[PDB]
């Protein structure tokens, strides 16, 4: 599942050429500001190669949120992108105001040697995605002579391709499988990330425990069953662990979050766990709180005693902490996917806090430790434990592609060794 049958940057000639990469550079912003540069700095590596090596130019390009095919350059702009790589690069980006057309082409076409170009959001057009919505809320899809030239255009901005946008590798969209040139290449982010998670699924150190939280557990099921198979122990927390504990334990749970729909398949997930020997942990005690609010009243509560009818567990308590700890202490190799509370709340973040602190840890004493991207990448900001677990992953919805055993469209679509 690593980029073995794949070209990679390392194996790539780029003196004197013109690399366009597509970069993942959809970071969180708040009022024209980047909040979290982590996908920026993630991608420095392949630049630097680049411009050490001789590149002529790198042209840069990415999304940024869900523009849906319409130019947004007040709300979505990558430019606030450009000043921040600048500064993580020690040299000046040029920001372009689109990402095709002649203008674009002629600034792409031969640039001063060195040059780093950003372009600017792919998804200004609804050639990128394939689909998007118009000027009027309707729904649209593109058409195919304008996609193939949206494509010829992307093509032309370089002479050799380079994919290092693994936060994006899920998407089948144009930057990501439709540029044409003789040498389309892995990027040292996508080799990073893919051999981190090609290991844990194919080959991990074991026990190879698995913490899977975060709120709702239906689009968890393909997610849960595939890693029953992989697995030797598993961690269910954060939201979706009401579901289970209401089957299985018949607890009361107030207004906690329950899924129906999963709720029928959690034995059967349960009978597969014991099959193949998978130790589920779940937890045994909660936070609880009488509103969805930072400020809600406060409650404790386990699974005996249930959580009082109006009430809601938010987070788990220090004796599921504990479990959790024990878990992670027999952990050889981890992959954490989800908060196990309402971390972002400081009266529901202990029990977060408390699994962060076991796993880097963990890290420390030999444990391979993956955080998926998401919330819990988030966590790892939030806390300062970037540095202290083993990989930070840059894509939440690319890695869970990969936890669930799908393909990815970005990655195939690389040159063949
Ligand atoms: C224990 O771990 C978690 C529990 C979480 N619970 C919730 N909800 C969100 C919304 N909920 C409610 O509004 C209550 C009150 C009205 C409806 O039930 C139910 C509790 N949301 C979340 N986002 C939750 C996230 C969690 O971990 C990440």
């Amino acid at each position: 599942m690593s980029l073995s049958n794949k070209l990679t940057l390392d194996k790539l000639d780029v003196k004197g050429k013109r690399v366009v990469m597509r970069v993942d550079f959809n970071v969180p912003m708040k009022n024209n500001q980047i909040t979290n540069n982590q996908r920026i700095k993630a991608a420095v590596p392949s630049i630097k190669f680049c411009l050490d090596n001789g590149a002529k130019s790198v042209v840069l390009m990415s999304h940024l949120g869900r523009p849906d095919g319409v130019p947004m350059p007040d709300k979505y702009s990558l430019e606030p992108v450009a000043v921040e790589l600048k500064s993580l690069l020690g040299k000046d980006v040029l920001f372009l105001k689109d990402c095709v057309g002649p203008e674009v082409e002629k600034a792409c076409a031969n640039p001063a040697a060195g040059s780093v170009i950003l372009l600017e959001n792919l998804r200004f057009h609804v050639e990128e995605e394939g689909k998007g919505k118009d000027a009027s809320g309707n729904k649209v899809k593109a058409e195919p002579a304008k996609i193939e030239a949206f494509r010829a255009s992307l093509s032309k901005l370089g002479d050799v391709y380079v994919n290092d946008a693994f936060g994006t590798a899920h998407r089948a969209h144009s930057s990501m499988v439709g540029v044409n040139l003789p040498q389309k290449a892995g990027g040292f982010l996508m080799k990073k990330e893919l051999n981190y998670f090609a290991k844990a699924l194919e080959s991990p150190e074991r026990p190879f425990l698995a913490i899977l939280g975060g709120a709702k557990v239906a689009d968890k099921i393909q997610l849960i069953n595939n890693m029953l198979d992989k697995v030797n122990e598993m961690i269910i927390g954060g939201g979706m662990a009401f579901t289970f504990l209401k089957v299985l334990n018949n607890m009361e749970i107030g207004t906690s979050l329950f899924d129906e729909e999963g709720a029928k398949i959690v034995k059967d997930l349960m009978s597969k766990a014991e099959k193949n020997g998978v130790k589920i942990t779940l937890p045994v005690d909660f936070v609880t709180a009488d509103k969805f609010d930072e400020n809600a009243k406060t409650g404790q509560a386990t699974v005996a005693s249930g959580i009082p009818a109006g009430w809601m567990g938010l987070d788990c308590g220090p004796e599921s902490s504990k479990k959790y700890a024990e878990a992670v202490t027999r952990a050889k190799q981890i992959v954490w996917n989800g908060p196990v509370g309402v971390f972002e709340w400081e009266a529901f973040a202990r029990g977060t806090k408390a699994l962060m602190d076991e796993v880097v840890k963990a890290t420390s004493r030999g444990c391979i430790t993956t955080i998926g991207g998401g919330d819990t990448a988030t966590c790892c900001a939030k806390w300062n434990t970037e540095d202290k677990v083993s990989h930070v992953s840059t894509g939440g919805g690319a890695s869970l592609e990969l936890l669930e055993g799908k393909v990815l469209p970005g990655v195939d679509a690389l040159s063949n060794i």
